[PDB]
């Protein structure tokens, strides 16, 4: 399982994308 973009993430490699804004969500790649 991953987190899903939106979602409040620890680290990018926890979300789908592998992306993780600086705000803490996981974010779509090239964003």
């Amino acid at each position: 399982g991953c987190i899903a973009t939106g979602s409040f993430c620890t680290l990018s490699k926890g979300c789908c994308t592998k992306n993780c804004g600086w705000n803490f969500k996981c974010n779509p790649p090239n964003q």
